[PDB]
């Protein structure tokens, strides 16, 4: 055939490889000999079997073979890439029709006085080259963790750049002895020179499959798109749905513009009758025996009061009061703790120079003198320094101190060039390895990657000691940083492990609790003052003592069962019971007071029973409504607020019993002792005149409800940390510092359980660096989630490292004494030990990889490798990432990490990313564990839950009210207004700035309970009226507001207003945001609906 190159004619110059000898195209080389053909087929491939007029010689082919092994090990990972290299070079020399696409631009005279090619030109197009570049575009150099394109192609980004390096003449570097140029353009209208072409193989090519890490095409691009989770259009989807609903409703209204209860009442009527008889029975006993009942109450308080002091008055800690012990995210933590040890105990310290760079020699000199002090010679009260508690990657290794000081091995740098040294270490961490041999990324050590201009740098200390000794040192560290003096202009914010626990139980704001009672006491006397003008001080005091006695009795009774109340939640209860407890006091006394001027025939004792009997149903409903709502709220599994419901349910039942059996007896004596003479409009006539505009009132409020109904989807989620801890604390500074001066997120450990990892089938679902690994393997899937999910850090796959550790290429990694299975000790420097796997036994397609028993035999060697000579030694990094018993690997951990997570919207989102991915592997028995997952487990289903609980409460009210009221058309109206209030509160919940948590969920669940109190009294009076009042609706509602309106304004509304008004002045910001705003807004809204909407609504019921 036409050969443009055949044979060699000596070296161009001294110490130079022999160059090819140019020959004319017409010249016909001799047919390939048997000896030559044998080498060509094996070196290049089977395609050269049939070639006859090959343009190569024995010395020419071997020369190419010698140089191929220079690069073959560097691209052997991708079989497709390897094939292309061989074909390009093999056809570049031995192609039969070489002259078709090969031209010799220039020639030179060799030392042997023989012409030798100096410049070579080859004709192709940008199709073979373009595909060839694509195949090796993404190949990764595992050893350096960088692209092999950097070395082989000089980091070429385009095919021209890559092939330019290949065609460059670098004989000294082993490159092409003579310059080679590529001619992509080839017109050849005369059909003289034909273009270069052959069979290309991409990474995805089935025959020559390639791993995902070496090419994206073979990687699981089949990612099911996830979307439609936020909204549609510029507004929430729900809002649009409701808005269109109104429009269609208006159209129906526009179209129309042109134009048994009594059967069951028999049992229900008798049901209330039996209720009155029983209640009247209690009244007579409690009034006729004001000593046997009063005395036992005092004694009962002592028994419960003593129990609190003696048996238990304890509290809890964050993990025991914000995460349920039955949730999956907690049962998974216990598994992780038992096997892979509890997570470390961080001590992050931030050094901040807001408004300027922080890194200066005086600052660096100052810090180095205190970082060493903390981690070397601090010592707790028991003399246990950091070195006795630090985290050591192995038996012997310097303590892990993730700080920028470790770049200099902990020694002060010289002032002459300290700036330059740090920049180089930060840019290339591997060079400046710390004392414990672990590179420190600049993101984990500075606020940004510029370092020099960084505003703050982080200093993380890790403790692997989980005994009480570690707690004492942390207390010493906290007391050492608070009293530490910093240079002018800086600022230190830190957080030990015990800081949060110590700071939640530190806002002893009990002072405000006393004031609220005292403020309520002042009002209580005024509210209960005799209509004549006399003030009954004893009744007001007796009312408060009953409330306090209920809490004391409730705590004692529940202390026996072992419940513990947190300090933060133990301060709300006094406010809550005061708000609701005193509410019944005014009614019972007010009804008796009304009976003072009427029915004068009855004596003091007789009148009392009448008041109790008359109000028996109204009060009882306020109890069943104030007890069912709390019990409903107990369905929240967070122990801090689950105990809040239970501690409040018993603090109202006991109060209810006390107010019916104890307080009445006090009234039996105080009134009897007084024996007052028989007791015989402004700002009121104006009322009931504004209510004449019934139709207008409904329109305004109905518009308010519908408007508030579209803003619900804007309610935020999450409980901010800075609220929980007291203000003016050292944790609020830290939390504001993590959200701004941190660049590394929490780690996530993708635990895997009950996997053989000794069978080729199972090993293929984890590996992600070998061609035959399953596409949907763990390493492969997580690789793609990096660009789509919150888990965006490289996976520390131990299995991949274990296999590569056996690579015969790395002779220093796996070594065995010849003829024996004993691992060759590192001391032996001679060639008395061979690699564990022979050259022909280790292939990238996992051909002869360890299997069955062999897998565990070599796992012991890898896990115990020194790691010093071979960087892939797994002892240091994966010492505690495996759980094995020399027969199988019980469990393993693949570490990853999220991105900084600069808010509570990221914390919730990050949690679902760890739960979604862990559910994408139906075969693997896997779960993802990050330290913060347990705390954010409620937000996964808080949306559906807050509708079931609040929705279930409203249905409950419609049922108990229906029985007690006996009038369905009235109970439904009551439920329609309570649900109206909640939706309005839900909208204002978003506007004000409150979030939806377990704390806010229970507050909103008990809002219906409070909301029913305002409205139930009006409905009850309206439903049942004296014969004198007209049976028409308009007069009946007017009558009710004139008989019970006064009590509602004073007893029901103003009482709660004073109870919660003082709660605004609270040291802890959690009380103000969640307990005050929610309850203060409820009173305003409920006081409007109950007193302006419910009257108007009932008029035209
Ligand atoms: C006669 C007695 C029996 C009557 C029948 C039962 C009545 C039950 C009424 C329940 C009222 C619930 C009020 C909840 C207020 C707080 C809501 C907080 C936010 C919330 O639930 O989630 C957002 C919106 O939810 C949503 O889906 C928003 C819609 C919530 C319901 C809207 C009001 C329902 C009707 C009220 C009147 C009933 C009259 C009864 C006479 C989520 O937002 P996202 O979708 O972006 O988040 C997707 C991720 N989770
Ligand atoms: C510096 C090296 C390590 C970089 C470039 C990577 C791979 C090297 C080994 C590759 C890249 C291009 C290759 C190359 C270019 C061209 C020729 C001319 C041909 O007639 C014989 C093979 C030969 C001589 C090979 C030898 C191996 C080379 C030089
Ligand atoms: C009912 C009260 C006692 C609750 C709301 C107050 C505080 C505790 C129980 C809870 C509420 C929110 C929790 C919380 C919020 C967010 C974070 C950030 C995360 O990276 C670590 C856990 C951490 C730091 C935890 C710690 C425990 C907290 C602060
Ligand atoms: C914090 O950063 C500033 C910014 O350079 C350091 O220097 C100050 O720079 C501002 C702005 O030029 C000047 O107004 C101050 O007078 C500088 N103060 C100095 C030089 O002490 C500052 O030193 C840094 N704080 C430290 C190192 O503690
Ligand atoms: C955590 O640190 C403590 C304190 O050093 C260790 O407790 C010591 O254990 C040794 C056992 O040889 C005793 O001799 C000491 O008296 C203990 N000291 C104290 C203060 O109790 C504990 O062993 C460490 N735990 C771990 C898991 O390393
Ligand atoms: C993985 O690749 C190796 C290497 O090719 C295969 O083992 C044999 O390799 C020799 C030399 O290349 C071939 O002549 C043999 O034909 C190969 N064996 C077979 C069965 O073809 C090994 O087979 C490959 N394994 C898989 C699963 O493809
Ligand atoms: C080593 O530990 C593993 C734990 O992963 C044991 O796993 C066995 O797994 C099989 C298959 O699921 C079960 O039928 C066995 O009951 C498991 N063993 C036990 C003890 O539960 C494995 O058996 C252990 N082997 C040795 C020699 O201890």
């Amino acid at each position: 055939a036409t050969c443009a190159m055949y044979g060699n004619c000596g070296k161009k110059s001294v110490f130079g490889n022999e160059l090819p000898c140019p020959v004319p195209r017409s010249f016909e080389p001799p047919v390939l000999s048997d000896e030559t053909s044998k080498l060509l087929v094996e070196v290049c491939g089977e395609e050269w079997k049939e070639v006859r007029y090959a343009c190569c010689t024995k010395d020419q082919v071997v020369a190419l073979r010698d140089n191929l092994q220079k690069a073959q090990p560097l691209i052997s990972s991708c079989p497709a890439c390897l094939k292309n290299f061989n074909n390009l070079f093999c056809h570049f020399t031995c192609a039969a029709d070489q002259g078709r696409f090969v031209n010799i631009t220039k020639v030179e005279k060799s030392k042997e006085d023989k012409d030798i090619v100096a410049e070579l030109d080859v004709f192709m197009n940008s199709s073979w080259a373009s595909e060839f570049y694509d195949s090796c575009k993404n190949i990764k150099f595992s050893a350096t963790n960088g692209y092999a394109m950097d070395l082989i192609g000089g980091g070429a980004k385009n095919y021209s750049q890559f092939l330019k390096f290949l065609g460059d003449a670098k004989p000294m570097l082993g490159g092409s002895p003579f310059q080679i140029n590529y001619k992509y353009d080839l017109a050849n209208e005369e059909k003289e020179w034909q273009e270069f072409n052959d069979e290309v193989y991409a990474c995805d090519d089935a025959q020559y499959k390639c791993a995902c890490s070496d090419c994206q095409e073979s990687c699981p691009h089949l990612k099911p798109l996830k979307d439609g989770v936020c909204k549609v259009g510029p507004l929430p989807c729900f809002s649009l749905s409701v808005l269109i609903f109104y429009t269609i409703c208006a159209l129906f209204a526009f179209m129309w513009y042109y134009l048994v209860f009594e059967s069951f009442n028999n049992e229900t009527n008798f049901f209330n009758g039996k209720l009155a008889n029983l209640f009247t029975k209690v009244g007579q006993f409690s009034v006729e025996n004001p000593y046997k009942i009063l005395i036992t109450t005092v004694f009962s308080i002592f028994v419960f009061s003593f129990i609190i002091f003696q048996y238990a008055t304890l509290e809890t800690d964050p993990i025991n009061l914000w995460v349920s012990k039955n949730s999956e995210k907690f049962k998974e933590k216990e598994y992780f703790d038992d096997n892979f040890g509890p997570f470390y105990r961080t001590e992050q310290i931030f050094v901040v120079n807001e408004t300027g760079p922080v890194l200066s020699y005086e600052t660096l000199h100052w810090w180095f003198d205190v970082e060493n002090f903390i981690t070397e010679e601090l010592q707790s009260s028991e003399n246990i320094g950091y070195q006795d508690l630090c985290f050591r990657p192995t038996e012997d290794s310097t303590c892990v101190i993730e700080s920028f000081t470790q770049y200099f091995q902990g020694a002060l740098p010289n002032k002459d060039s300290w700036k330059r040294e740090l920049q180089e270490c930060g840019k290339f961490p591997v060079n400046c390895l710390p004392t414990f041999q672990q590179p420190l990324k600049t993101n984990l050590l500075f606020s940004d990657d510029d370092i020099l201009n960084a505003h703050a740098f982080v200093v993380t200390l890790l403790l692997t000691n989980h005994t009480q000794s570690a707690n004492r040192w942390e207390e010493r560290l906290e007391e050492y940083l608070l009293d530490l003096k910093v240079p002018e202009g800086l600022r230190i914010s830190f957080n030990t492990e015990i800081s949060l626990e110590k700071e939640l139980n530190n806002n002893n704001d009990i002072s405000t609790v006393a004031i609220s009672y005292l403020m309520m006491f002042l009002y209580a006397t005024w509210a209960l003052r005799r209509k004549d003008g006399k003030t009954r001080l004893l009744l007001g005091i007796s009312g408060l003592l009953i409330v306090l006695a209920s809490i004391v009795c409730a705590a004692g009774f529940l202390t026996l069962f072992g419940l513990k109340s947190t300090l933060i939640i133990a301060e709300v209860i006094p406010f809550l019971i005061l708000a609701i407890g005193i509410d019944n006091i005014f009614l019972i006394t007010h009804e008796y007071d009304r009976n003072c001027e009427q029915k004068p025939e009855y004596s003091i004792d007789q009148k009392i029973i009448s008041a109790i009997g008359r109000m028996s149903p109204s009060i009882l409903m306020s109890l069943l409504c104030q007890t069912g709502c709390f019990l409903i709220a107990a369905f929240v599994t967070m122990p801090a607020v689950h105990n809040f419901a239970i501690y409040s349910t018993v603090s109202v039942i006991f109060n209810g019993v006390l107010q019916l059996t104890a307080y009445v007896s006090i009234l039996s004596l105080y009134e009897k002792r007084s024996n007052y003479k028989q007791i015989t409009s402004f700002l009121k006539t104006f009322y009931f005149k504004m209510l004449t505009q019934k139709r207008l009132i409904i329109i305004i409020f109905s518009a308010w409800f519908f408007t508030s109904l579209v803003f619900l989807p804007e309610i935020q989620f999450g409980l901010d940390q800075t609220l929980a801890v007291p203000q003016d604390s050292y944790l609020v500074d830290y939390f504001k510092d993590v959200y701004s001066f941190l660049n590394v997120g929490p780690p996530v450990y993708m635990v895997v359980k009950n996997l053989d990892l000794t069978k080729r089938q199972n090993q293929q679902k984890i590996c992600g660096k070998f061609t035959t690994c399953e596409r949907d393997s763990l390493a492969n899937v997580l690789e793609q989630e990096r660009h789509r999910s919150t888990i965006t850090e490289p996976l520390a796959n131990w299995l991949d490292d274990y296999f590569m550790f056996l690579n015969p290429q790395n002779d220093q990694c796996c070594r065995l004494k010849k003829g024996t299975d004993e691992v060759c000790p590192p001391s032996f420097p001679s060639r008395r030990c061979e690699t564990c796997f022979q050259q022909g036994s280790w292939n990238y397609n996992m051909s002869g990889f360890p299997e069955g028993k062999d897998f565990m035999e070599y796992l012991s060697i890898w896990i115990n490798a020194p790691s010093d000579p071979c960087p892939l030694g797994g002892r240091a990094p994966y010492s505690t990432a495996l759980v094995y018993n020399e027969t199988s690997v019980s469990a393993s951990v693949f570490r990853t990490a999220h991105h900084p997570l600069r808010s509570q919207k990221d914390f919730i989102q990050a949690y679902s990313d760890g739960v979604r991915i862990s559910s994408s592997f139906p075969e693997l028995d896997m779960f993802a564990y990050s330290p913060f997952y347990i705390f954010f487990v409620q937000y996964q289903t808080l949306g559906p839950l807050t509708l079931k609980l609040i929705g279930s409460a409203i249905i409950l009210i419609f049922f108990i009210s229906s029985v007690f009221l006996q009038n369905i058309r009235s109970s439904f109206l009551l439920a329609l207004v309570v649900t109206m209030i909640i939706v309005d509160i839900g909208a204002l919940m978003a506007l004000l700035g409150i979030s939806l948590n377990a704390v806010s969920l229970v507050n909103l669940i008990i809002c219906v309970g409070l909301g029913v109190e305002f409205c139930v009294h009006i409905v009850r009076s309206f439903t049942v009226v004296p014969s004198e009042t007209k049976k028409d609706a308009n007069s009946r509602v007017l009558y009710s507001l004139n008989t019970i309106g006064e009590s509602v304004i004073k007893g029901i509304t103003l009482t709660k207003f004073i109870g919660v008004c003082v709660l605004a002045f609270a040291q802890s910001k959690i009380f103000d945001v969640f307990y005050f705003r929610m309850w203060f807004t409820l009173i305003i809204v409920a006081a409007l609906h109950a007193l302006l909407f419910l009257p108007a609504l009932l008029s035209l019921f």
